[PDB]
């Protein structure tokens, strides 16, 4: 299950249903996102093709990110069953060293 958000707005939606923190257009899938992150049991139940599901590097070596949309990123901590520090954004201000 999803356990600790960093970003408010996915935190809003996904505990409230509050959708002001995300793009409108977006929320369906930013919910079906979250809700396959909060299902899955182990990192490879995120594996879908469609999600382009990468571990980044660095200092954020520990997350994994997931593409909502064109450069558009659900990223997280991943472990036993459980996930993490859920944040929206955006894979273009990562550096190269990043990812
Ligand atoms: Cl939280
Ligand atoms: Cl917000
Ligand atoms: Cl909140
Ligand atoms: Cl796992």
């Amino acid at each position: 299950g999803i356990k600790s958000f960093k970003h408010k707005g996915l935190k809003l939606l996904f505990e409230k249903g509050v959708t002001s923190g995300v793009p409108a257009q977006d929320v369906d899938r930013i919910n079906d996102r979250l809700q396959a992150i909060d299902t899955a049991t182990e990192i490879g139940e995120l594996n879908r093709q469609i999600y382009k599901l990468h571990p980044l590097k660095g200092d954020r070596e520990g997350y994994w990110s997931i593409t909502v949309r064109a450069n558009w990123r659900i990223t997280f901590q991943f472990i036993n069953g459980d996930a993490y520090i859920l944040n929206y954004e955006d894979y273009h201000k990562l550096g190269p060293e990043q990812k």
